[PDB]
């Protein structure tokens, strides 16, 4: 019973999975795209500070700890595809660091940064994927 | 049960499918190949600084840790096939070295080098063989 | 003969005096501090590359991998202090931490970084605190 | 040779030893303090971010992750002291809170916070308490 | 299961292959026939060094590690046979001698050699004997 | 018997020593240092091809694998203090990577590189140095 | 499963075999037949020094090492059968002695031998002959 | 499994048959018939020294190590049938008997012995037997 | 009793001294104080060959396998002093490459090498160093 | 009690001892200086045979088997320095080629040879010393 060796076919391809899409970009936000569809408003309080206005609920997971570095994250797909997924070491801590990865970089006092992009865990496209991939490292043996 | 033993053709069958490309040059970009093809343009602000202008976040992909120095990788798979891919050390070590070759070389304040060549991790034609190959070192005995 | 609780003493007496130095900012550089003292002077060629003049080869050094973060390194330093010395995994990982943290910001083609610091690990007066921290870390049981 | 009834006694003199001055509440810094004596200054640019603007290296430990809520940091003295130090899951745990309680408030783009108050690491008093403290946890049996 | 009786069949049949061609000297390339078909032009810059000008990529392979001296490795086929096979360190070692006999003669500064030959590792003939053979030593028992 | 708690001390006492003058640069030359000091002379025979004129024996020594890149040498030197030498494996390692690092950049045929620098194994003041510090690493549990 | 009397048979036809080939003469060669087969010419350069003018690469096999002498050769065979290739020491033994047999006589800077014989390793007869002999060798218990 | 009961027999069978012809004295040869059969010819070279002149390759086996003196040979065979040839010992000894018994008496440069005869190891009609009866010795327990 | 920590010790002041003459030179001939010390005059017999003439025996020692080439030689010493020498099996193999890398280049009908030098075995001044060294690798354990 | 590591000095000062010799010829003797010291005469009787005439029987000696080739003779010497005498494998098969090396070039029917050099194992000074060489080499452990 080499359960072991199916975990490992899974996990690549869902690493692979999701490199497809973070290579098309998609689920990378910048200030703009990230206001204009979280909805919310940045108003300029003085002096050097400023809030964002929540009008629904729905908006606190974009303002939760959601949010990667484009370059580090397709590193780490880079990287996680030169691992022996047959040992459990290898799951442990690669699947450790597709679970950290997502930091907060918006938030209710903290604006959008002004050029960089980000990557949102939790976009319809890139959710299921980041989903299963972090779910294949969840095996036994 | 011998899966060692089909592993090892595997591995082979894989380094050989990427040196046929490799001889090719398919996947090497200069800096005249690699800013038309990914869209990335320098604007040569003073005085000896400049950077790239990203239209659109798929470019961060080219701007990560994806390039290799094609006569440092092609000297790869000519010690590659020299190995004992029975063992496991072998396989483990090989492995990491198809994963740590690719350095950045482009970054968005460091304009693409001069005059040298690099082989893109995910050039649309390499990027499933070095998968592969990769994926084909992660047997268990 | 346990040693290794006079070891936990000289590795925490190693952060502490690295610490202290680090607070008061000393072996940090910037771009402006950073040529001053090597020598290190930027031409600004054509269009938005350039290069540094090596006067000597003693430069050679400031362009290694001798550069940290100084709020990274200071990072280190708190979480350090936070760890179970009298085990050996602590002892290991945290000592590679105080190795890998030094990467290289400044190279012949790429100037050092425009408006952040950078801590010099060769610093007259950092380079014995984190050579003895390094070395506190090496003990046997 | 019973050396964890004296680390009990040392891990306990180190809590009682910081509770004094937390109590007094020294290290407690707000926006005005801690602009004050860090020489940190605000300058509000729009519209509602704005920045720190360092004029020497030593400020950069002013904005690591070196603060923690007053409160929060008593209450750990509180259940601290209703542990069982003779035992190593103790010893080891309650370290760990005394580490990671100190997270980062002031960033550079990002001024202290407006109304609160954080205990500050590095705080000339508390610095070396904190510190004892850290290491009379690390002890073997 | 005596598989590496086996082995000693194919790694003999897999020196005999490569011998047959290396005797009617296939793959023996002199200065002159090494620019005519790799396309390398060398232009005599002053005063005794000179390069090579690289028209595509594909030629960075023929400046790689791929030169070996025709009698020194006709000479370890004739040794090679001499060898008991139906060992391990025989097979590990011969196997290492046919994997680092090919060192790089040719560099982009550094031009072909004057009147000596050279054999190319990826010669359209040579290249899937020498893979062969490296691949037959790769046996377990 | 603690023998490997004073070696872990010379292998280390060694690297300083060795560090030291690296900074200083001493040991490091250039086509014109080089050519002056060894006495050299090259010829510019045409086209692009030339050689030295060796006057005495003793030169054969500066043509041998003595050249290491300053830059990759102290970078060895960074890295691997942060080791663990109270192990086997690490003094084994290190010690190789001191042993390899000297490559060769001057042949009788192949002028001193234009413009790079290199260190010369055998230069007056690095060469015990560089002995030392590979004899320290020569030790037995 | 005695498979160590069927090499015994196998070796003993392959030494026989030989003899036949080796009594005729076949694959003995002078400097008359040599020039005359290989193609090299010996230009008499002064004063008493010369070199053979190589047309095809093919020609270097000729130049390996690839001769014996005719009866130290012979005499291998004839005391070669007088041996128990029951054991495995005679058949590890005898099978270096028709390997390390071939040393080699011409080279491009030493004309063929004056008046005496060799036989060629290469020989169109021969070679299928010594190879097959070498090889039956090569058995396990 | 009594294979040492049928190579007694095979042994003995082999002693007879080589016998048979030893009597009838066939393959013995004096300075008259060597000579004339094997086409050498002796010139007189002054003063007591001469040699033979070879006409063919063919003949440097009349010149190896294959004379055996008639006598010394029949009582080789006369003592061999009064052996134990159960016995390992006896067939590795005897064995060793009839392979060294062959000493060379014609050379180049030492004319055949002027009275003598000898007994050619190679002679058509030895050949086989002293073959056979070489390789009758060879069987394992 | 660490007698090979004595040992190791020896064989590294044996590789020292040895250099220290090495990179002087001394030792070293070529065709010109090769003839002129040995006292061998070369006269050159039609058409491409020739010979040395022997006026005494002694001169036999330099027509014996000697000589090394000086680059090649000085590289095991560069090599040799990174090994770990507290073990046999570098004791025994660097050993063998300080006994086989003495080849012959002078022979009665070979002509010194035209333009190369030689390493001397026998020089007065390398003699008794490269004994010395061959024979500090001669421990037990 | 390691008797053999006194045995390998003894061995090595044997060695060493008979090189000095060897090196200055003494010891070595041509068809002159054979004849004219041993004081047979050789008598050219018709037509290319010839024989010596003994007037004592004391010139037995010379034509026994006591010859060997200088250069032979001083490569064994050469190549037994390079070897581990603390073992007994060494010291029983180099003591057999000191033992071995002596074979006859001279007999009553056969007159020294022409041009050729030997050297004469019965020498008055080369006999005290190949006598102590090949008796240290009798050594027990």
């Amino acid at each position: 019973t080499r359960r072991v060796d199916d975990a490992t076919v899974a996990i690549r391809c869902a690493i692979n999975n999701l490199i497809v899409e973070l290579i098309r970009g998609t689920g990378s936000y910048n200030r703009s795209s990230f206001e204009s569809s979280s909805g919310l408003v940045w108003t300029s309080g003085p002096a050097g500070e400023g809030s964002y206005s929540i009008t629904t609920p729905s908006q606190f997971v974009f303002l939760s700890s959601a949010w990667a570095d484009p370059i580090e994250l397709i590193n780490l797909c880079t990287n996680a595809l030169g691992n022996q997924f047959q040992t459990q070491q290898a799951r442990t801590v690669v699947q450790r660091q597709f679970s950290e990865v997502w930091k907060p970089s918006p938030q209710v006092t903290v604006r959008f940064p002004d050029s960089d992009f980000k990557v949102y865990r939790y976009n319809a496209v890139l959710d299921p994927l980041v989903t299963a991939l972090l779910g294949a490292f969840d095996t036994r043996n």
